[PDB]
């Protein structure tokens, strides 16, 4: 078992990872910016190293600084969390070249799945259902590009192969040329890569993703699914597991092909296969080769600690469970808590004056915040995650409502009130709302 790791992240997920390490007797190294000296996980850690000033580029994206910390503390591995460098192939590779364990997949695998064209080709090859598309990049020949639009059939969507998002719906030949030029130029200026591709556009899909784990002994398993349809500007607001309306037959179908994909591609560690789900059909869109924000819902309904499994896998230990031992039991819902303005949706940083966490049965609170903690302006608005579990969806929802009424966070503006409205929303209670629902309810 791993002796000592660098938690190369901050806020809630850093605390999340810290608790996993403590449980397993792993020593913790908290790397942090000068603005994060008083983070809960920093104050609990065994060793702390300050890697640079507030802005991410000189702290949480500073590759040399994070590797030095590892070297000077005698750490053996680096857990990158989500965001920051977690999907950075160059970083994972430098971690490996320097002789530390990247808690995550092989760099090569990260690079394969971080380009959408090559990711879709691999999934398609492994029998995972994808969206009909160009199946390869588009050149600058508009006669050919129109032929591809007709073959797919309108509406189509144009998409950068790298990845905020940068996409364009097209509904006829007239808008096609101009939508390609613009998408192309916006990917050149963003990821330096001007490659684009075309997919069939789905009007009312839901977002359903499959959690997987794969170890170094050939084992690969799926841990049911999550629905993260409730979104704003393509940012998830609420996630839940299992996904309403997914039968055990569908679960077993899409899960088995996700696991087979892992085997074919030599995947390792925790991963998420993201799908658009419409008319009872799954269509692949993206693989996240990392732990995700919304992993605690899958944990509540399976009993499997996903972070601890990451640490075990990275150490050479085989998965603690087989597929046959994974049972979906009950139902969990996650509400993201954001230090945000209720009318602008721009971050509202500031000093938390009073704080109270909810508690009780089936209630799990994932956050670093505390009374007197200042939320800095330099990072994401998500200060916390509230997860509620119940024997069925209706119980999970009802616990959420009460847990929210109890959550106290004074001194800054938060989305607690908005979450409460969504939990009271009669369509959410029916289940199965699409990815556009939250924006149509708010009028955005
Ligand atoms: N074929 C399609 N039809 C309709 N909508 C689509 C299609 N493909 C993508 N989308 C939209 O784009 C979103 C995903 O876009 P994209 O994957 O580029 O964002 P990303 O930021 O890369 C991410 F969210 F996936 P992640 O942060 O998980 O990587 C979906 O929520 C969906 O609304
Ligand atoms: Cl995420």
């Amino acid at each position: 078992m791993l002796d000592k790791i660098v938690i190369a992240n901050r806020g809630e997920i850093a605390l999340r990872i810290l608790r996993a390490c403590k449980e397993l007797g792993i020593k913790t190294v908290a790397v942090h910016s000068s603005a994060d000296r008083d983070l809960k996980h920093v104050l609990l850690a065994d060793e702390t190293v300050c890697i640079g000033p507030a802005p991410s580029v000189k702290s949480y994206l500073n590759i040399p600084a994070i590797i030095s910390a590892a070297e000077i503390t005698g750490a053996v591995a680096i857990h990158p969390g989500y965001g920051f460098l977690s999907e950075n192939a160059n970083f994972a590779e430098q971690v490996e070249r320097s002789g530390f364990i990247f808690i995550g997949p092989k760099a090569e695998t990260i690079r394969l799945m971080g380009d959408k064209v090559s990711a879709i080709a691999a999934m398609k090859k492994a029998g995972v259902p994808c969206v009909p598309g160009s199946d390869g990049p588009l050149g600058d020949d508009m006669d050919k590009n129109r032929a591809i639009a007709k073959r797919i059939g309108y509406p189509v969507i144009i998409k950068a192969s790298g990845g905020g998002r940068g996409m364009r719906v097209v509904r006829g030949d007239a808008e096609l040329a101009q939508s390609i030029s613009m998408t192309r130029a916006e990917a050149k200026a963003a990821f330096s890569n001007d490659m684009v591709y075309m997919e069939k556009y789905l009007e009312n899909p839901r977002h359903v993703e499959i959690q997987v784990l794969a170890d170094g002994q050939g084992n690969a398993i799926y841990l049911a699914e999550r629905d993260c349809s409730m979104q704003r500007r393509h940012q998830k607001v609420v996630e839940e597991a299992p996904a309403p309306g997914i039968t055990p037959e569908l679960r077993r179908y899409i899960g088995e092909r996700c696991a087979k994909a892992c085997v074919d591609i030599g995947y390792r560690g925790a991963g998420t296969f993201e799908f658009l789900f419409e008319n009872g059909e799954f269509y692949f869109i993206e693989m996240n080769t990392r732990i995700q924000v919304e992993h605690p819902v899958t944990e509540m309904i399976t009993g499997v600690d996903l972070i601890k499994e990451q640490l075990r896998i990275a150490a050479g230990q085989p998965l603690s469970i087989k597929q046959e031992e994974v049972h979906v039991r009950g139902h969990a819902v996650e509400c993201r808590i954001n230090a945000e303005d209720p009318n602008t949706f721009l971050p509202s940083p500031g000093k938390i004056t009073r704080f109270h966490a909810p508690g009780g049965f089936g209630v799990r609170w994932e956050s670093h915040i505390y009374a007197g903690y200042t939320v800095p302006p330099y990072y994401d608005s998500m200060i916390g995650k509230l997860i509620c579990y119940g024997e069925n969806r209706d119980v999970a929802i009802a616990r959420m409502k009460n847990a929210l009424q109890e959550l106290i966070i004074d001194g800054i503006k938060t989305n607690v009130d908005l979450q409460i409205r969504i939990m009271n929303d009669e369509n959410f209670q029916h289940g199965g709302t699409n990815i556009h629902y939250l924006e149509k309810k708010l009028g955005l």
